[PDB]
């Protein structure tokens, strides 16, 4: 009952970016650049199909440093996983919520069970709780 | 003597990104949130390896709206690209330089067979003209 570290992520699909900074409401703790990948099931649910059992979204969370007006990427401060399993994860809509500090796979940070993460993520029940868009 | 059109490069290997705001140095004509790829080929040599020929590396520039202290992707500006041939490319140290204006095949926009790109470029001829670095 608890999501698996997903191996290999980073040579995943790429979705989208976004830079979070400080001042905005989910700067505690989702501040930085962060980056959106996607397995080859999840880019299913993306294109418009229905997310299947196994389908795996990361959010890739970086600290950055303002220097002469860029901002260049530091240390990665944790990921955020988002895994399908209808079955499994009934609880929380179907999908399992868990963080992994620094991205390292013995560092969990949810301690509620993913409900934390769900509560904002319900808002988006319209589109199988999943915020980010495929663009081109 | 003609650098192709990278087709599918969104779903390569992505290497890094980087904002550039207004103030830097390189906003006119590199501002905005850009991403870097690269075919297999090209980790190769990301990796310490040798560039084969046919390696690939895309700079894909988007454009940035301001939002509630959030950086959010908006329109492609371009695409650059840099194409790995020792012989067909010697004159620009093995790498062909073209860009696509708002990353679409017909709008080529290197008119000096891509020696503007290469002069900034050689600066980093130790690297063998790659200014990019492979994070985890
Ligand atoms: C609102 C207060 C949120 C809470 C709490 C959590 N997340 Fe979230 N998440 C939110 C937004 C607005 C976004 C989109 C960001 C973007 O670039 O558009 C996300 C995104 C994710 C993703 C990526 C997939 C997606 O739905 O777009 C994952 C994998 C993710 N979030 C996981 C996650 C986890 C594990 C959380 C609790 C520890 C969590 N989120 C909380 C908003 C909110
Ligand atoms: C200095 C004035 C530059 C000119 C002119 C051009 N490029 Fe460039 N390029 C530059 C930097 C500092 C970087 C690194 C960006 C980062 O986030 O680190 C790059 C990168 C690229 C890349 C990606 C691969 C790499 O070398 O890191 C490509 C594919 C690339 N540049 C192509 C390119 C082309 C086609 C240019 C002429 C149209 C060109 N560059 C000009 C600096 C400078
Ligand atoms: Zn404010």
């Amino acid at each position: 009952t608890k999501v698996k570290y997903p191996d290999g992520f980073r040579s995943w699909y790429h979705v989208k970016s976004m830079v979070i900074q400080p001042g905005h409401p989910l700067e505690n703790p989702f501040g930085g650049i962060h980056h959106v990948y996607a397995n080859a099931e999840a880019i299913q649910g993306l294109r418009g199909g229905n997310y299947p059992d196994g389908a795996v979204l990361v959010f890739d969370l970086f600290d950055y440093q303002e220097d002469n007006h860029a901002l260049v990427e530091g240390k990665r401060k944790l990921i955020g996983v988002m895994e399908r399993d209808a079955k499994r994860f009934s609880a929380t809509g179907g999908w399992g919520y868990e963080g992994f500090g620094e991205g390292k796979p013995d560092k969990r940070l949810v301690t509620d069970g993913g409900q934390g993460c769900f509560g904002c993520h319900a808002a988006q029940k319209e589109s199988q709780y999943v915020f980010s868009r495929l663009r081109d």
